[PDB]
């Protein structure tokens, strides 16, 4: 599924992503936008092996299994699949552990090169919340 930006904002903000750890709902949002354009079934292969997966990229070499992952860890005890689902549960159970894991939403690459410190309120702008 490729959500719409309000559509999106909606369903985390159901799912209790909006100030999680601190963390505005624009955040999320933002992250989401760049991480995978806001589309579920969105893949990519990292240069050590290792996936991301998902609406927020959430990798395999220590939150989820793919099996394909050597010495890698499964801290969200879900396979990988679980996260390009249409329905969001499953990546946002996820990103609250790992936005929980010390370095905040710095974890993401994309929302510190992109999202950090920018006005991540505009991503909300206009969706009924
Ligand atoms: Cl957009
Ligand atoms: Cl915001
Ligand atoms: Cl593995
Ligand atoms: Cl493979
Ligand atoms: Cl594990
Ligand atoms: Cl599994
Ligand atoms: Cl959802
Ligand atoms: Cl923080
Ligand atoms: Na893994």
């Amino acid at each position: 599924k490729v959500f719409g930006r309000c559509e999106l904002a909606a369903a985390m903000k159901r799912h209790g992503l909006d100030n999680y750890r601190g963390y505005s709902l624009g955040n999320w949002v933002c992250a989401a936008k760049f991480e995978s354009n806001f589309n579920t079934q969105a893949t990519n292969r990292n240069t050590d092996g290792s996936t991301d997966y998902g609406i927020l990229q959430i990798n395999s070499r220590w939150w989820c299994n793919d099996g394909r992952t050597p010495g890698s860890r499964n801290l969200c005890n879900i396979p990988c699949s679980a996260l390009l689902s249409s329905d969001i549960t499953a990546s946002v159970n996820c990103a609250k552990k790992i936005v929980s894991d010390g370095n905040g939403m710095n974890a993401w690459v994309a929302w510190r090169n992109r999202c950090k410190g920018t006005d991540v309120q505009a991503w909300i702008r206009g969706c009924r919340l």
